[PDB]
Order: C-alpha cells, then sequence, then structure tokens
C-alpha cells in the first residue's frame, strides 16, 4: 500500500429492506484504489494487483456471431435465486445488438435485444472456438417496445440491459431498459431522454432443430425514476436509469426484489456532498474537507443503486423504495447492479468505468463489489475498503484514454472488457470493447473469455481472488454462460433439474420424450409415464 487515507468503518449490519437506510461508497473507500496501485509499473503494464485484476484477453479473438451483428451486453436465463438454465436441452442467451455495418460507437442508439442458443452439456472446451452460439435473431417484432410513450415522436427507441427470469413450464419475463430519444442531428436532445424499467412476457418454444421464441408481442411500463430517489431527467438531463435484475433474498421468501441503476435525486448545479460521503475516519491526515470537495466537480458524480419491491405474484407491477448504495462525489456510474448471495452474506457486485470517477479519485473499468448482512445494510466495499473485485489490467500511472483512442502509455486490456456479470460459482462473463495499442487497435463487440472470481478468500468475507489456475491461466471460454439447472417442459408440466439428473432422464426415455418435448401431443399413457419419472428427478 502506499500512503493515504485508511478507507471508511462500515459494520455490514443489516436494515429492513424498505427502510431509509443507504449505504455509502465513499471517498476514503475509493481512494484506495490508488493506494493499491504500484507506482514503479511502467508504460502498458498492469500496476493493480493480479488478484483482483482480469486475466489478459488476447487481441486475435473469435466473433460469437460471426460477425452477423455486434453484440454486448448479455444476460442468461435465470430464476429467482440466479441460477442459470437450459430448456429442453438449450442453453439461451439474452444480448445487446446492433447493426455490424453502424460504427460500433455508435450503436447505443440502435439497440435491440437479441438472443442465440446452444446445446447444454457440452464442456467449454469442446466447443467451437467462438463458443459455439446460433444466433436467434431479435425478440421483438418492429413497433412493440415504442407502444409505452405517450410522446410518439422520438427520433430513437432502443432495448438496454436488463434480464430475464424464466418459469418451469418455458415462459420467460424479460426485464429490460425500455428508452426513447427524442434529438436533433448533432447528437443534441429536444428533451431529456426518457429510459423505463419494462416486462415482456413470452415463452421458449423448442425442438432438435433449435429454439424460437413466442409472445413477447406486448411490453407494462414498470418503473420510471421519480425525483425523491432516482434522478430524473429534469433534475439531470443525462441522468442514468437503468438495468433491472430481479431476484428473492432468503431472509424474505414470498417477495420479489429488483435493483438497477440510478442517480441520487438531486438537482445536477446545486447537487452537493457531505462529511459522510466523504468518509473519512477523525483526524485522518489525508482528509479532504468539505468544501474543496464540493468545489472540485465532483458533484457531478452521484450514482446510485436502486431497490424496488413487486407488489404481486406475476411482477407486473412494482414500488420503489430508498436506494441501497451512493456513491456520491465517487463515480456517476455504479452499473449492471447484482445481488448475489454466499455463506449468509449479501454481496453487491456493480460495473463502473474509470472516466466517471469523480475528481481526485481512479481506478480501472470493471467490477467493484460490496459485502453485508443483508440487501438493504452499511455495505463494506470488497478488497481494503476499496471496492475493486476486477479490474481490466490497468496502469493507474497513466491516463486511461478511450476504447476509440487509447493512450500510448496505457495497458492494451484497459477496455478489453466490460458489462461484467457474476455467475454461479464466481464465473464472470464480460464483452469486448477495445483490445490493442494507440496505433495498432480493435473493437470487439463479441464475448469474451468467462473467468473465475473466488469470493471469500481465507475466511475473510471481504476478500476475492482472481483464479489464474482456471482455464487457461485464468482464460475459459469465449463467450461460456453455462446453465448450472436444466429445465425439462412441455410448456404446460416442467421440472428443474441438475447436470446429472439431466444426463440419466434423457437416457431413460425414448424417442416419444422427444415429442413431449416438443410441445407435440403424446399418449395419456406416455404422458404420464414421462411427468411421474420428471417429478422423481425434480
Amino acid at each position: 500500500l502506499q500512503d493515504g487515507p485508511e478507507p471508511s468503518i462500515h459494520t455490514q449490519q443489516a436494515y429492513a429492506p424498505e427502510d431509509d437506510f443507504t449505504a455509502k461508497w465513499t471517498r476514503a473507500d475509493a481512494r484506495q484504489l490508488q493506494r493499491m496501485s504500484d507506482p514503479t509499473a511502467p508504460s502498458r503494464e498492469n500496476s493493480m494487483p493480479a488478484s483482483v485484476t482480469m486475466p489478459t484477453v488476447p487481441q486475435d479473438f473469435p466473433d460469437m456471431s460471426n460477425e452477423q451483428v455486434w453484440v454486448w451486453d448479455t444476460w442468461p436465463l435465470t430464476d429467482e435465486d440466479a441460477n442459470q438454465y437450459s430448456v429442453n436441452g438449450w442453453e439461451i442467451i439474452f444480448s445487446l445488438v446492433a447493426d455490424r455495418n453502424l460504427g460500433f460507437d455508435d450503436r447505443h442508439v440502435f439497440a435491440k435485444i437479441g438472443y442465440f442458443y446452444r446445446p447444454a452439456g457440452v464442456p467449454a472446451a469442446e466447443r467451437p472456438e467462438n463458443g459455439g452460439w446460433t444466433y436467434g435473431g431479435l425478440v421483438f417484432k418492429e413497433g412493440v417496445t415504442g407502444q409505452i410513450f405517450e410522446d410518439q415522436s422520438f427520433s430513437h427507441q432502443t432495448q438496454w440491459t436488463g434480464s430475464a427470469r424464466v418459469s418451469k413450464n418455458g415462459e420467460i419475463k424479460l426485464f429490460f431498459t425500455d428508452v426513447a430519444f427524442y434529438r436533433n442531428s448533432d447528437g443534441t436532445n429536444i428533451k431529456p431522454y426518457d429510459p423505463r424499467i419494462a416486462l415482456s412476457v413470452g415463452k421458449v418454444k423448442a425442438n432438435k432443430k433449435g429454439v424460437t421464441l413466442t409472445g413477447f408481442n406486448k411490453v407494462t411500463d414498470l418503473l420510471q425514476a421519480d425525483g425523491t430517489y432516482y434522478q430524473t431527467g429534469a433534475q439531470n438531463e443525462f441522468f442514468n436509469f437503468r438495468d433491472p435484475f430481479t431476484f428473492e433474498d432468503p431472509a424474505h421468501p414470498g417477495e420479489t426484489f429488483m435493483v438497477f441503476e440510478g442517480n441520487s435525486a438531486m438537482q445536477r448545479e446545486t447537487a452537493t456532498c457531505n462529511e459522510a460521503d466523504l468518509g473519512y475516519r477523525q483526524g485522518d491526515p489525508y482528509a479532504e474537507t468539505v468544501d474543496d470537495v464540493n468545489a472540485s466537480g465532483a458533484t457531478y458524480q452521484i450514482g446510485n443503486v436502486g431497490l424496488a419491491k413487486a407488489k404481486n405474484k406475476q411482477l407486473t407491477e412494482w414500488e420503489f423504495l430508498p436506494p441501497i448504495l451512493s456513491a456520491n462525489c465517487v463515480t456517476d456510474q455504479t452499473e449492471r447492479p447484482q445481488i448475489y448471495f454466499k455463506d449468509g452474506k449479501s454481496y453487491l457486485f456493480t460495473i463502473s468505468h474509470r472516466g466517471t470517477f469523480a475528481a481526485g479519485l481512479d481506478g480501472p473499468e470493471g467490477v467493484y463489489g460490496f459485502v453485508g448482512d443483508g440487501i438493504r445494510s452499511d455495505y463494506q466495499p470488497l478488497n481494503g475498503g476499496s471496492g475493486l473485485a476486477l479490474g481490466n489490467p490497468t496502469n493507474l500511472n497513466f491516463l486511461g484514454g478511450q476504447p476509440f483512442a487509447p493512450d500510448p502509455n496505457q495497458h492494451p486490456g484497459h477496455f478489453q472488457a466490460y458489462s461484467h456479470y457474476v455467475m454461479p460459482g464466481g464465473l464472470v462473463q464480460s464483452y469486448i470493447d477495445t483490445i490493442g495499442t494507440h496505433d495498432d487497435f480493435v473493437r470487439g463487440g463479441t464475448l469474451a473469455p468467462t473467468v473465475k472470481m473466488d469470493i471469500g478468500v481465507g475466511g475473510d468475507s471481504t476478500k476475492t481472488a482472481v483464479d489464474y489456475s482456471y482455464g487457461s491461466e485464468g482464460l475459459g471460454g469465449w463467450a461460456d454462460i453455462p446453465a448450472n439447472k436444466h429445465l425439462f417442459t412441455n410448456g404446460k408440466f416442467g421440472v428443474a433439474v441438475s447436470d446429472e439428473a439431466a444426463q440419466k432422464i434423457r437416457k431413460i426415455l425414448g424417442s416419444k420424450f422427444d415429442d413431449y418435448l416438443d410441445g407435440k401431443p403424446v399418449s395419456a399413457t406416455v404422458r404420464a409415464l414421462i411427468e411421474k419419472l420428471l417429478a422423481q428427478y425434480g
């Protein structure tokens, strides 16, 4: 550690989901990122510790869609505990896609949700190099997603990041960010954009030849920024409000929650931070004053993580609750939040960019994490109070540049990965943004190799470490998003099953099982024979 302030005191103590307590990722916490950086690290080499740095991704990478589309933010098919499912032998993912003929940096306003699929049960090492996914095309018929907007005069209408919850019958509840923009020809707004948390329901239909999706022909408007808990466009034209992740808390069975990204609800130009946002221990020689921070520009960076509660079992109506984390005068962007439960702890993972850190603060692109004793708790940022769990390789001694303009002295993997998502067993999937040097770089738009992050090194709940023994010196399969659970359903009856169970099911049963899985009628005897067996593994 270089000299610098001590991190803040956090207790991890849990509050009721409905209470008005918000954890702070403080300036004292965030500055532990700079203290961890090696100030001797030469040009283009990593300065952060290897245990919290993602393994380096090669620049000569395969493309998952054979360049049919640009792919980025991706999510699996999950249940309420974030287990990942195949349905009738197919693994299924959802991804943000755009037309390949657009410049990569212009994909955002033309983003749509597509899906891929591949057969379950194949080890990463036995797939095609590129992960062996088949592109199934777009989820939504043209027009559908625009229908929730009153003002139909939008210049652009996109579908952004979300989550997908599967039922035992192959029904899918697709939670996603439904966005309208109202723009001028030069990248300037006629009025603030309008990002909404929404839901659309559909269903998987599968057979030997692949998966197709039915439904998704109607969208329900679930939440939009309120202005008391989450910042609105009236408070900030460039407000963040996106990325719903739903789950069940083991402490609160029978209820469904959701985390998402917002900003603290402050008026942009009069926004301020306080002593608690700064978070220094009394008498710490490296302490900042509230005055210096609020004069610095830092108050433009007020990202938060929101919590909402479902009001019915169909998850069609929701209620905001107070934010669970704020990063006031720390970062503008605590993106893609997820809650991951382990050893009785609630882990909050989140991603952020280097450029979105506030004045005086710095850190790598990637996964930042927090641990407490409940979903609303006085979270402790992982790894010595820093919050860094999985940073791209980064020389913090030199400027970060941008994915479209790398810095001459920066590590060529600085933007190698984004929109990281932590999967069961601490496997982490991500997409490649940019890999390479100032004078020799490429854009990705396809998934990186999946990596592995061990959570709770030693007995220490607050510590993580990258498993460099995984796959090839830390790198596993290209676009490997595996299912740990397996659905078998005819569309009405279904069961969830383990990897091993799945194996002997497919074996014990013969070709009539194929028809049953196809939704094709079988005899009442055969149906009963099949479902009685399925029930025994269920």
